[PDB]
């Protein structure tokens, strides 16, 4: 099998617990109606939270592939590691606001 | 037999367990009627979910053939491996939205 | 899992208990109405308090990465260390004003 | 005079002709009232064009100071030069949308 | 001036007459109402028409910068030129349908 | 300019008159209703004609780029030229067939 090997890697670098938790939260607020409180802020907070997770997932794929294969450049890795670390940090910050406003 | 030899390879690089579930779920949503909730979003989510699997399957066929037969080209494998791994990632992401909205 | 590793670092350098407390305080005054006493000063004090934590978190990310990898430069580290310590100092002052005015 | 020397350089890397036009455009839409058509989209489009203009100006300050002063590093300049050009590109793109929706 | 040097270069890789035209058509159909004939297909055709040009513009910035500065890497340029030339081709095809459906 | 050169190159290798005529014929047939005689055959014929035209354009872009840049390979060029010629043969036959049923 070859697809199963890819699925494990692609599922290794994504928080399925947090990603799936936000999935129903977007659904629950959507069925609650635009007139409901914090509808406008919760939609954008969740949307960019999931959006940041996708970009995080893509970045983690690049770093993992580039780590062992490439050994010459290290300055590119340092920038990518910082961007991956910082982007994860903003997901932690957003999740608190979702929890606080939820 | 020579066809069974090809059929094993053509089945090894496909998640037939996952592909069949999306196939049956697509059947259910169509028979539930357009008036059913999330009809417009579920069809496109499943459609490109199935589409991404076929594209991944085609990519896996090329990578497997090019692995052992050719060794000089190395960036082409790295681009294809990164494209295959990332394409698998969005199937994982889309599957999450399928379960959440289903 | 790699996102767990990134979540470990991104959460170690954040005052989660205080960040959550300020976020909930901000929601309470917001629902309390602009006519509430000390509305204007409470919002700006909390707002820049949360802003300071985000800036501190990013600075702590840079310092944590640059410590072990970089050894040629130390004057840059000294400036970055002082900015983080002083920025943390102004945070402590704010919650004193927040607690006093709340 | 020294503030004259700084003032000229500060204006050498800013398009005051374009900057001032948006400022009056933001004033016009702000006084026109939220009830005006395309109020929400105009405010965000104009504001982030102004914000992008400031960020470009700060980037140009760094490049000018670093260009003649520094000769060893070259990768940093190319990354800064590119981000300067692409950031200008979005201002051109955004300005077209303000003109179209004006 | 230094902003004009970037702005003139960033404008040399855009067809502003072509970009501005599509922006007006998008405004025209939008004010015309969702009930209008071919409202749905016109919105999505124009939306990806504009979106494609931004992607080409970003690629054109990279291509121009990389051409003179770097000379060792050659296969990267051919992929970038192929992506730019093909993406321009799809813009021509899309513009045909918008004219046809308008 | 740079987008102008790309648009000229991409427009050289597309028969815009035939594409535009096919698009108008498809639009007219679609407006004429499903009850129209030869509806489904006309729809599928025009759709596959447009698809063949797009594929021909992509192949021509690839051949035009690969001609001067690469000289070591000739058999691939011969295969691509044969495929392009055969595809234009089929699309010409298709337009003849639509003209017959028009
Ligand atoms: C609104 C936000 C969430 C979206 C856009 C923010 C992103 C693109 C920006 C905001 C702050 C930025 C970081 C700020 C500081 C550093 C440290 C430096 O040594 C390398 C670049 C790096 C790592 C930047 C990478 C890009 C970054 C993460
Ligand atoms: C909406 C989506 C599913 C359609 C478009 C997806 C495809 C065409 C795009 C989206 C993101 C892209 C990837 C983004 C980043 C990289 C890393 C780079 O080193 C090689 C190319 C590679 C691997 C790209 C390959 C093509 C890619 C997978
Ligand atoms: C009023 C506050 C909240 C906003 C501005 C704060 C920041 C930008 C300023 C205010 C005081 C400043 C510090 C004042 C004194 C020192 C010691 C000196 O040897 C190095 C710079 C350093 C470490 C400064 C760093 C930047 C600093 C922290
Ligand atoms: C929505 C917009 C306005 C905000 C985000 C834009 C910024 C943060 C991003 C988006 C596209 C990015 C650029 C995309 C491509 C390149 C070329 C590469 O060789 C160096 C990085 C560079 C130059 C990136 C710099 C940062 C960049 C400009
Ligand atoms: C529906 C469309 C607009 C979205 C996806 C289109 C883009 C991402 C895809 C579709 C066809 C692709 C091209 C197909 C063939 C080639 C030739 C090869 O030697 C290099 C890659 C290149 C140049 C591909 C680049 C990416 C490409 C242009
Ligand atoms: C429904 C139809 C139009 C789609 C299938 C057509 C394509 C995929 C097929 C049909 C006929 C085929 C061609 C038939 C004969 C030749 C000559 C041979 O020396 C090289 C391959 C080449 C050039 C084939 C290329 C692919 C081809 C053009």
């Amino acid at each position: 099998n070859h697809y199963a090997t890819k699925k494990s890697v692609a599922e290794s670098m994504l928080d399925v617990a947090l990603f799936m938790s936000n999935a129903m939260r977007l659904k629950a607020v959507l069925e609650q109606g635009p007139s409901s409180h914090y509808y406008t802020t919760l939609v954008t907070l969740i949307s960019l939270s999931l959006l940041l997770q996708v970009v995080i997932g893509v970045l983690l794929v690049v770093i993992a592939r580039l780590n062992l294969n490439e050994v010459e450049k290290q300055w590119r890795l340092n920038q990518l590691n910082n961007a991956a670390t910082i982007l994860v940090f903003f997901t932690v910050v957003i999740n608190v606001f979702i929890t606080a406003f939820g």
